[PDB]
């Protein structure tokens, strides 16, 4: 896989987002795009970086094969730019393989997504 | 398929929803359940009929064997109520065949989260 070096122009953008809770361990991993489109996924026992995975692993299942994508994860970001083969997370593994099947793919970090925010903070 | 004929104790209830622009025929579809999970998607060229059908679809691909679904369509409750072997709408058989798919399914039909879902499927029409 590539990722692509600027915005792909008329893709749908997914602006994803995740939280977790620190004492119940619980959270909620989701999106929204500028089409409208929307998804909210309460998990179990997760971790914040684990909810961002979560996020990214959303919107790559439900995009069509030239996506935008937009975290505010370094974590996440890290990972991904650095084009693993495999890696001991399942999680990530699987991302991986949704890369792979998509014909382009832009991802981008950043410090709308206070949309998604509000959303997976309840 | 059958369908239950009380809420099923464990399954997670999702209140469904759909909505069109009568003029633009713009819609959007989707579900507010019980746990909290979400969801909405834009239609294209559609009725609200179709966008209230959908709705129940997509409700029916994120659960798992045992569904509450509850809508406010009486359009939805009819068609499904009959228990059509086939028709000839594609939706419709697409939805039966999750609904055969499914163990166990109870659908209700209401006129709470079914506002919060309301109010998802209306913003922008």
């Amino acid at each position: 896989y590539q990722l692509e070096k600027e915005p792909i122009v008329g893709a749908e953008t997914f602006y994803v987002d995740g939280a977790a809770n620190r004492e119940t361990k619980l959270g909620k991993a989701g999106y929204v795009t500028n089409k409208g489109r929307q998804k909210v996924v309460p998990l179990t026992n997760t971790t914040n970086q684990k909810t961002e995975l979560q996020a990214i692993y959303l919107a790559l299942q439900d995009s069509g094969l030239e996506v935008n994508i937009v975290t505010d994860s370094q974590y996440a970001l890290g990972i991904i730019q650095a084009q693993p083969d495999k890696s001991e997370s399942e999680l990530v593994n699987q991302i991986i393989e949704q890369l792979i099947k998509k014909e382009k793919v832009y991802l981008a970090w950043v410090p709308g997504n206070e949309q998604v925010d509000k959303l997976v903070s309840a």
